[PDB]
This record gives structure tokens, sequence and C-alpha cells, in this order.
């Protein structure tokens, strides 16, 4: 077993204890990652705080450079990383490589967006005559040490989207990847080491969050917690954060609202691509379709067919639907499938599980009484809820505790815009599937789908504070 | 008993229980405010939530017109409200009227700043050539129900600063003034009532924070908590907030760094005003002078001299130093004073307390051993700490858990900017006492001094989220 | 004859020579305006320049107060001023009052928009590491003396649209209204004089442009020339401006592109309103309908009918169509009508001219060989051109030397956006008549329709410049 | 002879005629450049206009990629190009290399700054309630064909600073380098050619500016003229621009204001570097020192010494002072030296001219009566003017018809700022020599020093317009 080390204060370290990582699809052993001790966690943080001042004293262009190099390295090794990554989280090899390319892109972009952050000069005279000679020179500054924590479905991409924005602004990082993905995370950590950033600027932490999780979050060394993951852990992070700044990208139950005048063929393709992408293990996936009755039968039919075209199989074969992350997860989905069924839902696709590989199932005639109408599966299961009016679609849509994104399919644009304003989500895509898509675009969840606004530009803004220097003109 | 009432969903309501409020200076009864029950709190939030949609559906200019109407009413009644506020929190009459005027100004300014908030249009083609025809139309939206909590030292001003920004953006309000100052808060409600805002858009909650504070804060109807008060309560707010956004303005121990080249007269004049305004009961007060040894003697004598010119007395006489808010505080301050004296600090004034009226006291040669060096007094007690370099002054300054604002008196502006970057504070004033001064300016606190960035423009930004609508161009 | 006086350096001055103004509709004498000498113009500019420094020395808020005051005065006198305006430019009384009200709104809006202009702080370290301590504090400053020249169709509104934005930023104004409209212009001046703006900050000039026009514009005292008029004069001013900044709002031949999926009823209402508003004497009027052959017939009929419901008559009666500004215009318009009629266009209405009152005429099947297809009429004449594709409509549209605004009537917005990108105009309205509408919006013309970007905020940035103060932080 | 070709429509073309360019220092034949006919210019534009649409159709990131490549080419061949450039305009070989590096830097930066241009969404409801559902989606668009004309002192740098911002935004360029510098210009063109930018996107025009000058500018294909050169040709470009947008970077007489409390050694070093850089052949440069009598003798002496340390000679030997660009300029400068001399000026340095090489001369006691006090020499001659008050220094400084930049040397910053507000210039450097310094900073001149605001970000803004799409939400 290859025993990986954590990049800490400019060195690769192991821990007295470790964790063995396996392949969800095969079961093969990929290696082990350290299981840090609070003492070791304390070292990572003590290291970062000590390097922060020097890292911040650098010019924006110097930090941008280190970051571009990192991206250069990731592009160079997009094959090695994708290889492991693909195996570590059972993600299609091609898409796995793509995630690394997406990561490189986000890093380069953040580097360039961040070196152009500008300040403001406010006039006292705008508020009171007596203060006309008083001005405020407001410049942005880092919050200090940022604790980045990534999910299993994008251990690298959702690591960089937090790290790059943090570093360019002058913050130091403590990256805790998901255990089931800790290898991929350490591979990313490799690029940062090779790039040669100063020791302590970028560090990693591994170990089941189920034992050092609260510790790394509650540690007073952290000035900001940027997290993507379950809504459950999200809640707790919010409470442990106290009054400290936080970034939370949690679950979602994105609805696809289909009006009578929609382009059913296009709607169907988008709903297919979004719902089943990566077996439904995507936060922004199309997890529920709210379709008008008059066009339901036809739409459903289109979906069904296109579902059959999906490729069921293993990661190395770039199959649309691959084995779910783990057994627990698959069991969860099955529970939702059984509940939908017993209550009347009609499965138009075959319900079938083999290992942790669940075949894509299309549930029609789903009602708000079924768990599947609400709970986030994170498995290939798409329920279809029929409505008799846009207004109903709005209610059912907002009734959810989730509000990441929503889709609206219709040809009546002005109306879609009106409906978008009413949806309790961050982003509404018109005649397209939901997606974080275009990382410069803002990405945020409403209600229990998140806290804070992501998207390169917004992430930088989020992980920086302001320092205002006021004086009077003579 | 003159019984004041809360403004709830367009009507004035008493509660089965009340709390008698007395003048801190004279001890005379001022009236009573309701001691709301949780049921009543529930009805307030329910009211605000039910009113939010219609309030948001209005145009910005319409919401603006309402705020201007409130501001005009406050200006018209500046003598009325000022007179009572003066008595309720033992604040000079003139500065009390002044507090009201400043409130109308904030209200007016928020109305205009907010009616012209703009959205952005992002290019998908900026990130990937493949999305060149995809654009993101991003517009600001209200977060919902905002809970505003003001402090005793500015029950009206620090209410308007949260309320107007919140309301202009389309949020609805629940205003909880401090108990000692609740009558002033209810007088402010009068202005919103007379202005005619739709029932539910604006509401008040009164009652002992030690008995309904947790409840009004932990309530899930609250989408955002904007609070100004003690760090202790502030911390609890942070945790009770969970993942919900917050605005915290807390304690402060603003240091005034005085270099060898500082204009000692200007420095003493500024330090006297900032340290003793309203008897030191200010968050942005100059609460500790870090001055180079070589100019200490001269500076200290200028302070001592000006301190003795401060008037001591009653609010109606517009005295500089008035009785402290209550007995607990006067005790706490006197204890800080005695601890200094007993530990050896060099007192430049006689230690004197008449009831809750503590005469301005100045302690020179205070050491890091003395409580007065760190604890926020919120009384007219000013410590002087002699340093032998800017490096040390910066260390002492940052040693504090507070980091609201800082003053730097020197003639070397480039150096002042260098020092400013090192000081862990929100704002740094050069050759001027610290101050929230000019409300368009950002107002924030580092470390334990706060969370979030205030100042009209920033408050609106803080209490709004973004709604991103994405679509492809044909 | 009531002798009107120009307002110069805080004084109401007459001129040795006067120009009599007659009511276009009745021919009745309305009064007379001064006929300044080149030297009297020199005194206007000398005063302005002399008062500029002290005007700029004021705080932003103080200048805003003066403007707000002017606005209030105009609201109070809307009827008084409106009545004269109506008589002077043959604009319907009600819409004449509307111009005044709209003017106060712009004045007020510019006031609040202008006091909120902010500065920027640029980091040298964004460009080169060696300059990481160098920062640029950039703040806006006025350009100096601004010459504002308004048009006859909005002598007051297109006056304030330039004046207020210019004054708030700290510039001084020399306002030259149109001779036929000067009385209204001077009435506006009254509102400034009464507002009590410092002498010389605001001034007026009157005289035949065909005599002192080149002078007022060529005078080197003028720092910025903000103009709205004919493309002919507009170009002369362009060359006379030299390298000095300018604002040109010129002619337009806004086209209304009607696709096959357009709501024809809504399409017809908008075409009629935008085409015949003020008898077509609008720069943003609908002046040519490019409609797909298949819906041509149906659309044409809807229009023909709506045109007939238009009231025709005198301004005092608020008639839709009133006498044109002068006999020259009426002659020219008739000439364009006869050319179309003689060349074969299909008139859907009768040709009828009574004095300078031309009845609303509609020509269908207008070909590219007919003058009415390109020349801006500025009369109640509307050409309807049939096309066979969107590509053709786009071609006919851009072939024009004009490019102010355009309208697209369709049920497909994404396509409308793609077409808008192709149209060489400033603003594209979807399912709505073209319009300068909502003055905070940008207003600009491509090709020969204008230079510079108007709209309150943009006007302010146009008539201000930047002052960059660069220094190094120690 | 070494004959260069123009890069037209993606091909290298010669003309029936040509112009031979000789090394300003050795008089050797560097080579020849085409002397295009008007018909050949017509082809360059017809080609550019033809490629424009497809160039714009590309995504922002794609256009940025092309630019980055061009920058890469330049860095690879920096020595190859610096060699030729150094020879073409007789400038130190090292700085000739730096100019190329600076060019690559601006190009890379422009591509990144420009790929992030964002639009705005304006709310109708901000101006009137009736238009609350009306919004304006405002996006930036390129003006079309941009004509770039660079100066002799920076044939490469001041070309890229116009081309890149222009191109990234979607415009096509027609680059007209100065005859004396056309070889370098064409060398740059090679990088663009090797980068593979679509034919017609980037084109070059060579020929005597006195022959084809007015033609290329007046040509109607040009939508924008971005020019850097003499105030003389600038004024003409102004008129010939008509109403089309223009960017003018003309000459300057940057004053260096020295106060009594300045750091004379620091001041002097700065003045030496700024006034004599590139033999003073720079638009931004200390061309006049306005120093308080009090420290004039001391400052003068320091400058005097530092002048003697300056090297004299060939560009190949990186001498500080090189031969002026041509006989004419040297004749002109010498004339200024004589007028100043015959009027009383004291030359503290040997007035010596050998060929077109003038030794650095420092003139003391220069009065406002000497040509040298006002005219831009573009030679190694520094006049010194003794003033007795800041007020005077401000008055003299502003009496200049130039207003590019200024320098204030003092330790009283609040005062420096106050003074900077009064100086009629674009940028004011405190305790630093004037410079375009750090290209992201704004760069502009007042009065006769320019028109438009440069600096990467501002250049892009300048060469783009706006397209506004308005519609009503439903
Ligand atoms: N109730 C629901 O609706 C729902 C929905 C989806 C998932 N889940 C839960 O999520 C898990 C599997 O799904 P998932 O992998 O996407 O989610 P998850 O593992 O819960 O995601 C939480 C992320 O936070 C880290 N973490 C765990 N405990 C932490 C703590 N105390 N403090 C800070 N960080 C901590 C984890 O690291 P490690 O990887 O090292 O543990 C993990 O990367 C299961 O336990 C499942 O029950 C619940
Ligand atoms: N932790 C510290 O560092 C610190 C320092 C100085 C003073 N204090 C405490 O502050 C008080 C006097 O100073 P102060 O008036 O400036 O501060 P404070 O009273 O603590 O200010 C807190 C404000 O929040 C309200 N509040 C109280 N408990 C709350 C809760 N659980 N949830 C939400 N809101 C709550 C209060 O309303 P009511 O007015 O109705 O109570 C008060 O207006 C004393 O009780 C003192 O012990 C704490
Ligand atoms: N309506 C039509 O169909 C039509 C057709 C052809 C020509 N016209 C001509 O257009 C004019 C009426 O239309 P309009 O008012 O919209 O356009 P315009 O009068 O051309 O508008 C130009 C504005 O600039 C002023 N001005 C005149 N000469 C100037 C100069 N040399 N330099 C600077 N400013 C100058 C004018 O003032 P004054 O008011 O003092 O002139 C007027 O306010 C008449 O002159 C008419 O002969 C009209």
């Amino acid at each position: 077993t290859k025993q990986y080390k954590n990049y800490v204060n400019g060195e690769w370290k192991l821990s007295e204890n470790e964790i063995k990582i396996y392949e969800p699809a095969s079961g093969a052993e990929l290696g082990s990652v350290p299981a840090m001790s609070t003492e070791e966690v304390d070292y990572v943080y003590a290291s970062a705080k000590k390097a922060q001042p020097a890292w911040r004293a650098l010019s924006y262009i110097e930090r941008a450079a280190y970051l571009h190099k990192v991206a250069d390295i990731l592009m160079r090794d997009k094959e090695k990383i994708g290889a492991i990554l693909s195996k570590e989280v059972a993600k299609g090899y091609k898409s796995a490589v793509s995630e690394v390319v997406r990561t490189a892109e986000i890093i380069n972009y953040a580097a360039e967006e961040g070196l152009r952050m500008e300040g403001e000069v406010l006039e006292g005279g705008s508020f009171e005559a007596a203060s006309k000679k008083k001005i405020a020179v407001v410049r942005r500054e880092p919050v200090g040490l940022v604790l980045a924590i990534s999910p299993f479905n994008y251990p690298v991409n959702l690591a960089g989207s937090k790290i790059a924005p943090a570093l360019i602004a002058g913050n130091v990082i403590a990256f805790k990847p998901p255990t089931q993905g800790s290898i991929s995370g350490l591979l990313l950590a490799e690029a940062f080491a090779e790039a040669g950033l100063p020791a302590g600027v970028f560090n990693t932490i591994t170990g089941r969050g189920s034992e050092i999780g609260d510790y790394i979050v509650e540690h007073q060394a952290v000035n900001f917690i940027n997290f993507t993951g379950s809504t459950g852990i999200g809640e707790r992070i919010g409470k442990m954060a106290g009054m400290r700044p936080i970034m939370l990208a949690l679950g979602g139950k994105d609805s696809a609202i289909v009006l009578e005048d929609a382009d059913l063929e296009l709607t169907a393709k988008n709903i297919i691509a979004g719902a089943f992408g990566y077996s439904g293990q995507r936060c922004t996936a199309v997890k529920r379709v709210l379709v008008m009755e008059s066009v339901a039968d036809e739409l459903v039919e289109k979906i069904r067919e296109k579902v059959l075209a999906l490729t069921i199989g293993n990661p190395e074969d770039d199959a649309d639907i691959t084995p779910l992350i783990d057994t627990k997860s698959a069991d969860y989905v099955e529970g939702l499938i059984n509940d939908a069924n017993d209550k009347g839902a009609t499965a138009l696709t075959e319900i079938k599980r083999e290992g942790n590989l669940i075949c894509p199932i299309l549930f029609d005639k789903v009602t708000t009484d079924m768990r599947l109408a609400w709970e986030e599966p994170f498995g290939p299961v798409l329920p279809i809820i029929r409505v008799t009016s846009v207004e109903e679609a709005i209610e059912i849509s907002n009734k959810s505790e989730y509000g990441l994104q929503a889709s609206i399919f219709t040809n009546d644009f002005p109306r879609a815009f009106g409906i978008a304003e009413q949806l309790e989500v961050g982003t509404v895509h018109i005649n397209n599937k939901t997606q974080r898509g275009t990382d410069n675009f803002p990405f945020l969840g409403a209600k229990k789908s998140g806290a804070g606004i992501q998207g390169v530009k917004y992430s930088i803004e989020a992980m920086t504070t302001v320092k205002s220097v006021v004086f009077d003109i003579k």
C-alpha cells in the first residue's frame, strides 16, 4: 500500500496512524493517507500563521505567478491525477481528467481576477459638508488563514475554487480534502509543493472529519471556513464558526420547471444530461422535474428513451452511470426508490442494483408525499412531478428546504424571468440544465443550500476584508 | 405609568407585562415598555414575513419615498425625541438631538444609495470559448426578515443604520432596541408608523434580552441578524446564527499610536474628545494611548490639562461627562480604576465617584499587568502606555482581542500607511480621533470587535443576496 | 411683448437686440428673448470660470442641496412653466407639464447619483512586483465650464439632463436653449436663480445659432460641449470642438423590426405611440417599420386603424398631433410625403396639410428608392418597409447613417438578443417602442446619431475627469 | 537594401515606393519600409472591416489567447527586436529591450483585464415606479476599426498599449508606426503574424505621415483614432476625427514642485532620472523644477553633480544621453538653449552639441520670460525656476498649456494632496519623478496634453461602446 503524506510547512509528513483508501468500483486498495492528531493539526495551523505575513508582503503579481505555475503543473499531470482521481471516487476517466483541467482553469482565472482587485476612495463630503476634506482610502486585505474543505464528488476542482481565490488575495491555506478522495487531494497538494510556494502558505490535513473535523474547524487559528459538502455538516460548521466568516456550498434539490410552450426535445436532453451526470452525485443536478400536465406524457417519453441510451458501467469505460461512492449511499438511494414505489410512483426504467451500481431510474407520477420529491438522493433517480399551473410549480419548488439552482423551460422569456425572481435559489438557468457552469458566474445557494457567494470573483471578495485609512486633505 | 407600546403589523400593542424605565441620572421614572412574550414575538415575525413579498414587489423609488418620509418626520421631531433620549440614556441633550439628526441623514442616504444599486452581466465567454453565447444577468435581492438590535449608547442612530439599509433593499424589519433606551426606540417606531409603511414591513420587539434575546435570535423566521453591543452577547449571537448571515459591531479598545513627530496639541485635542465623549461609553472611543517615551511627558500634560476643562454633570446641562448608564457599569469602571491605582499606575486626576457619576480620570504609565490596559471600561477612564518604538506599539495594539479602529498621530503619512497595514483594525484614522464618522465610510471590526462591514453602502450589500439568471443568446 | 432676460453672473440681463417668439400653433406673439453679442457671451464665460473654483470647493452634498431645491421649485411651478412651454413649441399642454416634472426628476436623480461618485485605489503590485508599495488614489474632478445646448422638442428636459449632471460634479454651466424654446429655457433659469446658486455657476445665453452659434462653441473658455440637435449642426460642433470632449445627441431613424411571431396588437400600439408622439418630432421615434411580409398585411391594418383614432389639433387641447415647430419643417415633411406618394408608396391615410399642421400619414410598401425610407422626417409620417427575412431587416436597418435605437417585436427573446447584437444602434427595446425612457438608463447613438453616452450616471462620468495621486507607502 | 513589408490582410506586401530609414546615431542604413498609396490604405481598412465581425464573434478567452501568444513571441525575441529598435531611434540597447518587455507585459495584462469586462443591469424602478419591471441589460461592444499611431520614442511600447486593449475587446486594428521607427513597428507586426491572428484583424500602414497622414485618419472606415505624438498633429487629429471617438496622448511640461521640507537628495535623484531619461525625449518627464528659494541653491548643486555623472554616447553603450532623434529636433532644442541663455539663464553645465548629440545641460535662474520655461524641448535641457511660495508654483505650473503630470516633493502629505487637487494635470506623483508608471494606473493629460484616459483598463473602456437591451419582465 502506497502511504501518502500531508504537505505541511514545506515538507511531506506521515502520522502514527493512517487510513486505507479503496476503489468504490473495484474494491482495490489505492493507498493510505495520514490520520492527523490534534497536535499535528496544531502544527499545520501554527505553520500557516507564521508564513502568512511574508506571503502577504508579496506583490499580487508574485502570488499570481506561483498560482499559474501550479496550474501549469496540473495541466502537465492531468493524466496521472485523473487516473487516481477516477479510481478514488469512481468517476469516468475522461470527466476525471476534465476536473483537473477545470481546476487548472479556475486557478489561472483566480490568479488573474485576484491581481486586479481594486480599492475605493470615499468622499466625506458626500455625507456631510463639514467633512468635505476627509477621504477614505479603502483597500482589501486577507482574513488570514483559510480552512478549505472539499467534497468527494470534486475533491480537486472544489479544492482549487476555494484555494486559489484565498491565496491570490494573500491568505494562507489549510486544505482538508474528503477522506474518500484524500489521495487525489494530496496529488493536488503535490502541484503546490512543486510550484515552490513558501513553506506554510499551502498545507494539507487528512483524517476522518468524524474525529478531527470539529477540531480543525473550532481551532482559533482559523479566520475563515470555506466548505462544500452535506447540509448536515454545513449546519454544524456554521455553529462552530461562531462569528467567523464562512463559505458554505451544501446540497440541492434543483427543480426543472417545464411549461406548456417548452421545446420538449431540448428540455428532455437537458434534463437527461443534468439529472444523471455522474450518476446524480452532483449538487447542481436536476433532481426534480415540475412539468405542466398537458406536456408531461410526451416529455416523459422523451426522457425515458434517452435514459436507455445512457451507458451503465465502470469508471475506466467512461460510462454515464458508474457505481455510487459507497454502500451506505447506494442503500440510501434504494430506500428512496422503495418509498417512492410503495406510495405509487411508476418506474419507467428498470430498478436494479448490483454492488453499488444502481441503474438509472425514471420515476413518473411522483407526488409530494414521497421522500423522493424532497430528499437529495445523490444516485441516478429522477422523479417527475406533474403540475397544473406555473404557480403550483413555484410553491412545490420553494417548499423545499433546498435552493441551489432551478431550471425553467419555456419559450416565453419575459415570463421565465418573472418566475426566476420568485424562485428561492441562487441561479436560474433558462432552457438549460442547472450547473455551477462558468466559474466566473456567481454560484450560491439559498435557504439550506448554502451561505456566501462563490464564483472566482465572489470567492476572493468573500475571503478578504477591508482596511480603511482615513485622513484629511490640507 | 406612561405605557409605551410596540409597533406590530401596523398597530400599537401593549403586553400583559411591562418594564419600567428610569432616568440613569435623576432616577425619575420615564415610562414603561412592553415585556413581550414569545407568542408575541412569533406574531411579529409572522407579520413581517406575510408583508415581505408585497414590500419587495414595490419599486425601489417607492420604498425610497417611504424612508425619506421617515427621515423628514425625525427631523421635524428632533427636539421631542432628543429630549427623551437624553433622559433615557443620560446623554447630553444637544448630542441626543444630534443623534436623531444623524439618524435622519442615514435614513435619507440609505434610501438613495439603495435605489440605485446595479446588477452585473457576466460573459460566459470570459471563462470558456464554448460558452461565448451564455450570459449571466445578476441582480441584488433581499434576504428576507432582518432582526435589528441596537445598543443603549445609540438606541436610535444605531437602529436607523441597520433598518433603512435593510428596508430599501426590500427586506422587512423587526427592531429590538436595548431595554434601557427602549422608549427612544419606540419613539423611532412612531416615525415609521406615521410615514405609513405597509403593515408588517416595520415592527418592534421589547423585553429583557436576558429573557427573550435568545428566542428572538434563534427564531427561524429571521434571515439576517444585524446587532451592535457587547462582545459577550455578540459571541452568543454568532453561534445562535448558525449559517445565517450576520452583522456584528462589538466592543473596542481603540489605541492611539503617537509617534515622536506627532503634533502634540492636535493629538491631545483629538484624544480628549475621542476618549471622553459621552463619558467614554463609545465603541470607537480612544481607550488607550500608545505613545513614544520621548514625547510622553509633554503629551500627558496636555491631556491632563484638557481633561480638567471637561464639564461634569447632568444631560440637560450638556455636560461632557454625565452619569454612566447604570450602577453595574459605574462599579465595573471604578473597579478598573482602583485596580490601576493599586497596581501602581500614575493617576493624573483624583479618583472620584458621586453616585453613578465617575469624574474623568487619566492614568499614566499603565503596564500590560494592569486590567485597564486591556479591558474595555466604557467609563471615563483613559490609560497611557509608554512605548519605545512603533514596533512595540503595533505589538501592544494587536495584542488586544479588540480591533475596531486605531489612531496614528504623526507627520509621516507614508509611514502611517505602513503602520496602518500592520494594525489589525477595521479603520485607521491619521491625525484624528477614531470614529464611525461619515456613515458612507466602511465601518468594521477585526478580531473580537465585529463581523461584517457596515457603513450605508456596505450594510445594503450585506443584507442582500444575488439572483443569477442564465441563458444563451441566439 | 414681455421681454425675457438672460441670467448671467447672478443677474438678469437684457440685450440691445431682441428676438420675438411666436406660438407655432396660433402665430400669436409669446414674448422675446435677448440676442446676445459676442462680447456678452464673453462675459457669461468669464463669470462662469470665475465662479467655478468656489463652486468646486463646495462639498458634494451642498451642491446636491441646491439642485434638489431647483427641482422642488420646478415641481411647484410645473403648470406655470408648462403653459408657456406648450405655447412655445406646440407641445400638448399636459405633456408640456410632463416635461417639466420629468426635468425635476432628472435634476433630483443627478443630484443623488453625483454625490455618490467614488474613487479607486490601484495597486502598483498588480502590474509589477517592484512597485508593490506604490498606490494610485484616483478621484474624479470636473472638467470646468460646460456649454449645454438643448433642442426645441424638449427645451427644458434636455436642458436639465445636461445641467444637473454637470453641476453636481462641480462644473459650471452656460446654457444655450433653442431660440424657438428660449422662453421655456429662460423659465428654467428662473428656477436656478431662485434656488440661489452662487453667481456665475449657472448662466444662460440666447441668440440665433446661425450667428453666435459657432462663437459660443468655438470659445476656448468652454471645456465641454454637451449638445442635442440636428445631425447637421452636430457634426459642425464636432469639428469645432477640436480635441475637447463632447456629447452629441443627434438625428435618428429608429427602426421597428417586426418578426413573424410578434404580438401584432401590442406591436401596433407601440408603433403608433413611438411614431406619432409629438407628431414625430422625437429623435427616438419609430420612423420605419421593417416587417416580415407574412404579417405585414395584418400589422398594417392594425396601425392604419390606430392612427385614425389620433386626435388632431391645438396644444391647449392635448391633441396627439399638433402643428409642427415651423413652416420649414412642415414644407420638408410634405415634400417627403409627396415624394413617396409620387413614387408609388401605398398611402393608408389621406394627405392633408392645414397651415403647418400635417395630419398623421402612413405609407406602406415603401422602397429603398423613396426618400422617406432614409431621411428623418420629424413630422407625422411613417414608412412601412416589407422584408422577407431577419437578415434583410438587419441590412436595411444598418444601411442607415443613423443608429440611435431600435425595436424588435418578437416572441423569441434569445433571438432578439442575437439580433440586437447585430444592430448598429445604442439601445434595443424588445416588445416596446424605442425611447430615452428611464433616464438612469444609458442613452447613446451609433454612427451619426450621437457621440458619448448619456443617461444621468454616464453624463456625470462624461463631464468629469480623473485626478490621479500616486505615492509610495513606507 | 534591407526592405520590410507591411502586414496586410494576413500577407506581407511591399509598395511601388519605399522610404529608407537610417540609424539616428551612426547614420547607417537600417533598411526601408513601404510608402503605401491611398489605394493600399483602402485595402488595409477594407480587409480589417471585413474580418472585424468574425474577430468579434470569437470569445473573450480566445482573443486573449492570441494576445498572450504575441506577448510570448515578443519575450522570446526581445533581444532580436531591442537590437533593431535601439538602432532605429537611438536609445540605450538595454532600455530598448525593456521597451519590448514592457510591451509584452502590457499585452498580457490587456488580454486578462479585457477578458473580464462585465456589463450592468439597470433597474427602471430606480427612476419611476411605472417602470419597475423594466430593466436594461448593458453590455460592452467594440467600436470596430481602430487606427493606432505610435510615437518615435516608443514605437513598440506605445503601439501595444493601444493594439492589445483594442483587440481584446473585439476591434480590428490598423497600426501606423512612426516612419522613424517603422522597422521596429513591423518587427512587432511579425509577432502578431506568428501568433496567427485571423487575416485582417491586425494590419500595418507605413508611409510618410505628412503624405498619407490626413488620409488614413479622415478615411471613413476608421471608427476610432488612438494616437500618441505632438500637440500639433494631435490638434489636427481632433478636427479630422469629426465626432468619432479619439484617444490623444500629446506632449507635456511636467513641473516638479519642491517645497522647503523636501528631502533634497531624494528629490534631486528623482529629478535627474526623470528630466534626463532618454535624453529627455519623453512626454512624461521632469521638464521644469519649481523649487522654493529657500532650498534652491542646495537642490541645484545636488542636481548639478548628478548631471556630471551621466554618461554620453552611442545607444550600443547604454549611455544616459544619446543623440536626439534627428537634426530638426536638435536644431529646435539648441534654439531653446540660446533663447534661455541670451535672456539671463545660467547654464551650470557645458552647452555642447556634436552632430545631433547635445550634452545634458542644467539651466538655473530661468524666468517665465524664457521659451525654455514653457516649450517642450524633447532634449537634455532642464530649466530651474525659483518660486517664493506654493501658490506661485501652482500658478506657474497651471499657466502651462500642458497638463500631463506633476511631481510634489515635501513630507507634508495632507498638503501634497491639497496641492495635487489644484494642479491641472492627469497624475501627480508625490516624492517621485513623473511617469506613466505602472500601466494599470490611469494615464491622461489635461488641456493640450491629451484627450481620453489611458492605462490598460481605461484604454479598453475607451475603445468600446455600449449596447443596451431593454425589456419588461413579466
Ligand atoms: N441527510 C441528508 O440529506 C444527507 C445527504 C447527503 C449526504 N449525507 C451524509 O453525507 C455522508 C456521505 O456523503 P458526502 O460524502 O457527500 O458528505 P459528508 O462526507 O458528510 O461531507 C462532509 C465533508 O466534511 C468533512 N467533515 C466531516 N465531519 C466534519 C466535522 N465534524 N467538521 C468539519 N468537517 C467535517 C468530511 O470529511 P471526511 O471525508 O474526512 O469525513 C467530508 O468531506 C454520509 O455520512 C451521509 O449520511 C446526508
Ligand atoms: N462580554 C463583554 O465583553 C462585555 C463588556 C461590557 C459589558 N457587557 C455586558 O453588557 C451590559 C451593559 O453593556 P451594553 O449595554 O453595551 O451591552 P449589552 O447590554 O450586552 O448589549 C447587548 C444588546 O443586546 C441585547 N441582548 C441581550 N441579551 C441578548 C441575547 N441573548 N440575544 C440577543 N440580544 C440580546 C440587549 O438588550 P437589553 O438591553 O434588553 O438587555 C442589549 O441591547 C451588561 O449586562 C454587561 O454585563 C459584556
Ligand atoms: N423639421 C424638419 O423636418 C427639418 C428638415 C430640415 C432642416 N431643419 C432645420 O432644423 C432646425 C430645426 O430642427 P432642430 O431644432 O431639431 O435642430 P437644430 O435647430 O439644428 O438644432 C441645433 C440646436 O443648436 C443651436 N445651433 C444652431 N446653430 C448652431 C451653431 N452653429 N453652433 C452651435 N449651436 C447651434 C440651435 O439654436 P437656435 O435655436 O438659435 O437655431 C438649436 O438649438 C432648423 O434650423 C431647420 O431649418 C428641420
